[PDB]
DNA sequence: TTTTTTTTTTT
């Protein structure tokens, strides 16, 4: 009854925020000059500056929203006339609503009504086009007249075809005329449960989502995200007439999301302890009694290096670090807690992968005999880290997929008539198990791990772990049992507060080496060849890669500390931990 | 509005080269020795010659492309008289053209307008055969008649037959005539963007 | 092509 597009206009224009900036009509601002044609508006902030505004968006979502978009065009309009003629329609999109609902309860009671779920992004499809306004041309000698077949609508999401001319009366052919049908760009996604949320005993459940115009490709495979729109049943062949008058349901986005300022601040304040990199070691895997090298250097391969790009070749950023311990040694639980704090991670077992599921696999579309490619396990880790358990166990054929990854930080597919090369820049942490049970510390690295040497050249860190009985039981006895007691350690970094803190390091930190840091690292390195090419006889080679593997430790430990120069202590830590593997292998000064 | 099939003609008659050779002359020559039918041109050159050609090119490619090509048609044959009996339409491709969009950005709003794109060519049919305009016989005992279904249009990509038959206008069973259908080679290729976008 | 269990030939 009472029209809110006058509450709504001002509403826009004035609006305090935290800082008192009037963030609404600085978001507005960007909005004409680049042209992004999508505002978006947090449901709290409107419900606070009107509840009755709040509350109608909600419930009457499919009513409101035309006139508010009509509302902020003119808005647009008349402070920048230049809008007109390059974008005729605005969307806005309402986040936080707090209707959450979780994907198993879905029932009949939400179907069109405006909804938020969370979930996670398995499936995206190419972005196509639909019709949502046709022209045909009626085939009948005496008619040639063309018209809007869905006058006075929309065009449904299936596609009619005219039976009567409209123009003549007459039934016969009709002709479709791209060059004047109106299109909308069109994807789809399928969203999954989290694993949190599965009941025991039963498998995950999927939904279909549709985006549509500026919302496709807003996403990636893998992703967390959330999703708000309206819910709907789903038609796909309404010709195929025999029972079945059961439907899918499919959700209709509007808005969503992935996975600031205060955060930000929680950030650098963290960064100014001189001590930040022995606390950020230290909330690794804090269950953990022990193995303070193990866990140094996995904090090193969550930031990872600098990728440089020369003039013929490439230098990649990434860390490789490979585990071989005796059986009990804590090995799997670290990687599962390393899955688990970065921002980007894939958790795999060498028996529960092939080589089509770790690198890419073609699906036969079986509706029209088409062949396209689904990303595996190492695409879908690209920019994160790929944990390998288990490497040892795992076959033959499917080890040889890794190979390319490592070096060449590529895939290279060609099968069914699909060429493709797609990149794979992943750290690859990897776990396995010496050959005869425990390990064998007088016989070479090698020959104990049942591994080729050629995938050991390829790791930047080897190390070592041995469950030997000692002096050190009782500490561990202690400890575990303080853990099975609810006990935990003080001043650890959370979880949720360390991921922020790495994707805040991976994306704008860029540490640059300096002259003192270079001279450590080059006087190190020919020493140590000096020392080696007197007596060279070690299974862990020393070739130059391991001076890339000395760059991209060091320049790790500055984004640790968030410092945009490498400096002597950080070179000098580096060389300290190389040093160690170095020698750890089995071989001494 | 204006007829630009003049100031085509004299644009590529008094094209200023790197040194005023009027180098289109010279390849409308060689185009004239061996038959090649295809004459491309530089988007720059005829911005630089004279902008609003250029734009109504890039603006109105369906309307004034097919104009343009009978003007330079008329000028070849005019030029060399034997040009015609082999070949009966002339193709101006341009290139260069400044409205260059990535593969992956590509949205509703470029439908319908020239664009160019850059990537890989992965697959490639063999060559084939499209019919533009076919030669029907209506069979009805009475009709025994042969006409041009797609009239006073190029045939659809959508191959249509006729439901009416135009000489006796009586429905019924339309049988096509290979020997009087026009051909056109037709081939299909797939592009790839590159890995580095 | 792809994962799976099966009998079969052939990689
Ligand atoms: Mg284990
Ligand atoms: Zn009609
Ligand atoms: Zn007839």
């Amino acid at each position: 009854q009472i029209d809110y597009r006058d509450v709504f206009i001002e509403f826009l224009t004035t609006f305090k925020g935290n800082n008192n900036q009037n963030k609404y009509i600085e978001r507005i601002n960007e909005l004409v000059a680049y042209r992004k044609k999508s505002l978006i508006i947090e449901f709290s902030d409107v419900l606070s500056f009107n509840e009755n505004l709040a509350y109608e968006i909600i419930n009457n979502t499919k009513i409101i929203l035309p006139i508010l978009e009509g509302a902020l065009y003119d808005h647009i309009l008349q402070l920048d006339p230049t809008y007109q003629r390059d974008i005729e329609k605005v969307h806005v999109r309402i986040v936080g609503i707090p209707r959450v609902i979780e994907l198993r309860k879905i029932r009949s009671t939400d179907i069109g009504k405006l909804i938020t779920i969370d979930g996670i992004l398995v499936k995206v499809t190419p972005v196509k086009e639909r019709i949502y306004k046709a022209t045909y041309k009626h085939i009948h000698p005496d008619c040639m007249q063309e018209f809007e077949w869905p006058e006075d609508e929309e065009m449904p999401e299936v596609l009619e075809m005219p039976t009567i001319c409209p123009k003549c009366g007459k039934p016969g052919q009709f002709r479709l005329i791209p060059e004047k049908t109106k299109l909308i760009d069109w994807q789809k996604a399928v969203i999954q449960e989290r694993p949190e949320e599965v009941p025991s005993g039963q498998l995950p459940r999927q939904l279909e989502i549709i985006l549509e115009d500026d919302l496709v490709d807003s996403a990636r495979p893998g992703d967390r995200v959330k999703v708000t729109g309206i819910l709907d049943i789903k038609q796909d062949s309404p010709v195929k007439r025999g029972s079945r008058a059961v439907f899918d349901i499919y959700m209709k986005v509007s808005s969503i999301e992935v996975s600031s300022e205060e955060d930000e601040k929680k950030i650098k304040d963290l960064a100014k302890d001189p001590w930040i990199r022995d606390r950020i070691i230290s909330s690794i895997a804090p269950s953990i009694y022990g193995h303070w090298e193990l866990k140094e250097a996995l904090a090193l391969a969550l930031f990872g290096g600098v990728p440089k790009v020369l003039e013929d070749t490439r230098i990649r950023g990434d860390i490789h670090i490979l585990i071989i311990g005796d059986p009990g040694t804590a090995k799997s639980q670290m990687l599962q807690f390393i899955s688990r704090v970065a921002p980007r991670a894939v958790y795999t077992t060498g028996k529960g992968s092939t080589a089509a599921g770790l690198t890419a696999a073609v699906v036969r579309e079986k509706g029209t005999g088409e062949y396209y490619l689904e990303a595996g396990a190492l695409v879908l880790a690209d920019g994160g880290i790929a944990v390998i358990d288990e490497i040892d166990k795992m076959r033959d054929e499917d080890r040889v997929a890794i190979h390319e990854a490592m070096e060449q930080q590529t895939v290279s597919i060609a099968k069914a008539g699909i060429v493709a090369k797609l990149n794979a820049r992943a750290a690859v942490i990897a776990a396995g198990n010496p050959k005869f049970g425990r390990y064998i510390s007088e016989r070479p690295v090698s020959d104990n791990i049942n591994l080729p040497p050629t995938i050991l050249s390829r790791f930047d860190l080897i190390f070592i772990l041995k469950d030997q009985p000692g002096e050190q039981d009782r500490e561990l006895a202690n400890y575990i049992l303080d853990v099975h007691s609810g006990k935990s350690t003080k001043n650890i970094i959370d979880i949720d507060t360390l991921r922020k803190y790495i994707a805040y390091a991976r994306k704008y930190v860029t540490p640059k080496i300096t002259s003192e840091a270079k001279n450590l690292i080059t006087d190190f390195f020919v020493e140590m060849r000096k020392k080696s090419s007197e007596t060279p006889d070690s299974p862990i080679l020393i070739t130059p890669r391991q001076l890339e593997a000395l760059i991209r430790i060091s320049e790790a430990y500055a984004k640790m500390a968030l410092k945009a120069e490498v400096t002597r202590e950080d070179a000098e830590r580096a060389i300290n931990i190389m040093r160690l593997f170095l020698e750890s292998v089995g071989v001494d000064m």
